[PDB]
């Protein structure tokens, strides 16, 4: 459930979470572009369930997945900002799962993000620590799948 | 065009957008739930189109209500987050302005938000010259619709 999986949030993974918001957060634009880029990129079959973004290579140049990327920085901001108040971080956790609800997408496909993120930390060098602790959250999303 | 309306934003309208947000977005939860339900007050025709919420007379118990108002005060925060260049506040307007188009939300229907900001400003005593501050951002995303 939901609920349980956001119980599994205790101190040290929010701390983690929160260190390493504090530096991946600051440049949404460029973060959240690598991220999407990198999913599509390492998972080639989840492209076609973004073709309203059109030709995703353009990375940067494409001004829907720049706008996309950077809205998607900004769940991320809210879930961080939730994670004192569970019922607060389980309902737009709810909100943002029935978005990918009605784009037909399942826990197993959004647990694809993962790699991404592993990626993205490591780069700024974050390691499987912090990356097991975003695993966590992503974890929560995946429950309300 | 979209970027017109983003271009003519002022030095003056962008501090008092962020002075008046500095307050306001310090608390999107209660502050969030003030906007929605003040819109359901104010112009109940609206209401049909939030069906998907359920029960919006519920205010703050209503957790999908909750999720959601939460949630559209980080599309206010990302507007905020990048009113410096307009290339990517256009994006991200873009991107938003899908979500209504999608609903069938008129541009004369999306500026019934401004009574309720305008409304919220003065709980917290910022006044006329603030709401047409809201007034100007708000027209950006008019000109996606
Ligand atoms: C860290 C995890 C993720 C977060 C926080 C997230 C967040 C979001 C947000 C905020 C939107 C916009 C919702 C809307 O306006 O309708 C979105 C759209 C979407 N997401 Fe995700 N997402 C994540 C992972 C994924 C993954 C792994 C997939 C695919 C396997 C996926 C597929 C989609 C699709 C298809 C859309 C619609 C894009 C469009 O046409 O505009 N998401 N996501
Ligand atoms: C300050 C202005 C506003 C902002 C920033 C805003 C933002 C948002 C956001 C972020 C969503 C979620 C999109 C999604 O996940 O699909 C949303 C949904 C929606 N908005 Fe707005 N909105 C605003 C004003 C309005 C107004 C005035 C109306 C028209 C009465 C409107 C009607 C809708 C509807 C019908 C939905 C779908 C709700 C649902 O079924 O989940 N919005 N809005």
């Amino acid at each position: 459930s939901v609920y349980d999986a956001a119980a599994q949030l205790t101190a040290d993974v929010k701390k983690d979470l929160r260190d390493s918001w504090k530096v991946i957060g600051s440049d949404k634009k460029g973060n959240g572009v690598a991220l999407m880029t990198t999913l599509f990129a390492d998972n080639q079959e989840t492209i076609g369930y973004f073709k309203r973004l059109g030709d995703v290579s353009q990375g940067m140049a494409n001004d829907k997945l720049r706008g996309h990327s950077i809205t998607l920085m900004y769940a991320l901001q809210n879930f961080i900002d939730q994670l004192d108040n569970p019922d607060d971080l389980v309902c737009v956790v709810e909100k943002y799962a029935v978005n990918h609800i009605t784009r037909k997408i399942s826990a197993a496909e959004f647990g694809k993000i993962n790699g991404p993120i592993k990626k993205v930390l490591a780069s700024k060098n974050f390691g499987d620590k912090y990356a097991n602790a975003w695993a966590k959250l992503v974890a929560v999303v995946q429950a309300a799948l």
